[PDB]
């Protein structure tokens, strides 16, 4: 059976935005009030939020903002799984909320964690939302030098002993930019200054290989012309290749109807780099958001070359026309939906490829009819072991993500509060309940996922706090592979 094995307290003090939503032009002009609660303008809760989980060896390291409103450190935990011991790392860095305005909370800044297999160096990268050296912040702190913001260890850190787990292992910024003497933050991954490559970057996400590179990609640019850019890091050389683009920018002069940008999450799945996406056109059309379902995949080990479509057909790269990697148009699903933004797709979409070459990408579409969601539609595509047809269902629960081991693909939430979770083989929608934490245990508000070596480390925020300071844990789920 599926078993839990550890629980684990991280901390009672992650930050959390206690206060309303606001909107963009509200937290954009509106002065700081001394004792207000802690507004935000997307979501409430940064911790647990963004790629801030990693397990390396017998080390969970977990990333999270400190509470409360006028703390707002950058923080780093790492969990010995041998030892059941936790050391953590104050950052100098505060979150500094939307474009500098400290006081709103901002979800898209969240702090991505990894190391390096090959090095032990470990890489943080935090509190970016598409910052230039020209972004306003609204006379809160100069970020002409600091809209990129990478923080990166000795070789060997991550293996360190607990007390010897401090600052002392990152490097500081000695450039010409240097801040001083507690600049962690570096403007740049290669080691060399560059705008262009740098700004407009929001969502880091890392993932690494079987063999142990370690890859990085994000967006760059807006929701009008975006595109997905990943690096690789070069242990041998201490430093990050050029970033690479997935796409282009500017699609619309150099072979698309018009620019476009892209919604979607690369990963490394079944032996290879991948990318499933989205499209936002900005058409005025059936579509008040995103459009269409895309996939791709590359046989080439870095990454770099070699980039094929479901069917095995090789695609423009960078990629200008999205519909060389369809699988599906999820407005196929509300076919009579033509009226404008009538087609609502925002969200809740994911897709993994298992170790059988299984493809599976989920989706959430919307019907919007006066200003209001009136229909939920959610879809599961599949192809089993890679070929043969592509099966699309609405015959599929309200889940938001997907995960593998083995030979399964898994849905991980919480019902109630409680963790659990739904396996089905891969190539199948045939979803069997298979956890359910018991009455009696704790309640959860949020967690994240990361799935590693058969092993579930869910991490979580518990549910019922107060304030903007919470407490959060760590799960480790045997999966039982
Ligand atoms: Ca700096
Ligand atoms: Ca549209
Ligand atoms: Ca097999």
């Amino acid at each position: 059976a599926i078993k839990l094995e550890h629980e684990i307290k991280v901390t009672d003090q992650a930050l959390f935005f206690d206060g309303v939503k606001k909107s963009v032009p509200q937290a954009r002009t509106q002065a700081y009030i001394e004792g207000q609660k802690y507004n935000y303008a997307y979501g409430n809760a940064i911790a647990p939020h963004g790629d801030a989980i990693k397990v390396y060896k017998n080390y969970v390291f977990m990333t999270w903002y400190r509470g409360g409103i006028l703390d707002r450190h950058v923080m780093l935990t790492r969990y010995n799984t041998l030892t059941g011991k936790s050391v953590t790392i104050e950052f100098p860095h505060q979150h500094t909320g939307f474009e500098g305005r400290w006081w709103v909370g901002e979800t898209h800044n969240t702090i991505a964690v990894a190391i390096s297999p090959k090095d032990e160096t470990i890489h943080l990268l935090y509190d970016m939302h598409a910052y230039r050296e020209n972004t306003d912040t609204g006379g809160n702190g100069d970020i002409r030098k600091d809209y990129f913001r990478y923080s990166y260890s000795l070789a060997g850190a991550a293996s360190v002993t607990d007390n010897n787990f401090t600052l002392t292992q990152f490097v500081k910024d000695t450039s010409v930019n240097s801040e001083g003497a507690t600049d962690y933050k570096h403007l740049t991954m290669t080691g060399i200054e560059d705008h262009g490559q740098f700004s407009r970057l929001t969502y880091p996400t890392f993932f690494t290989s079987h063999d142990g590179d370690l890859f990085l990609h994000m967006r760059q640019g807006s929701s009008h012309d975006g595109r997905v850019v990943f690096n690789k890091y070069l242990a041998e050389q201490g430093k990050w290749s050029h970033f690479k683009s997935f796409n282009v920018l500017g699609a619309g002069k150099k072979g698309e109807i018009k620019n476009w940008s892209i919604y979607g999450k690369m990963k490394y799945a079944d032996g290879k780099i991948r990318i499933g996406f989205q499209r936002r056109f900005n058409l005025p059309d059936r579509f008040r958001a995103q459009d269409g379902m895309f996939y791709a995949y590359s046989d080439d080990p870095s990454g770099e070359t070699q980039w094929k479509n479901y069917k095995g057909e090789a695609i423009t790269m960078p990629l200008v026309k999205a519909d060389e990697a369809l699988v599906m148009r999820p407005g196929d699903l509300l076919p009579d939906a033509t009226a404008k933004d009538q087609v609502s797709i925002t969200g809740g979409f994911d897709w993994t490829v298992t170790e059988n070459g299984d493809l599976h990408l989920i989706g959430q579409t919307n019907e919007w009819v006066n200003k209001k969601v009136i229909k939920k539609v959610y879809s599961h595509t599949y192809q089993k072991a890679g070929v043969g047809e592509l099966i699309t269902t609405t015959d599929f629960p309200p889940a938001s993500q997907l995960y593998t081991a083995g030979e399964n693909i898994y849905i991980i939430g919480l019902e109630q509060g409680r963790p659990f979770v739904e396996q089905a083989k891969g190539g199948t929608n045939d979803f069997t309940r298979v956890y359910y934490a018991p009455v009696g245990s704790q309640s959860f508000q949020k967690g994240i996922v990361h799935i590693h070596d058969g092993k579930l480390y869910y991490y979580l925020l518990e549910k019922g706090g107060a304030g903007d300071k919470r407490t959060t844990y760590l799960q480790i789920i045997n999966l039982d592979i």
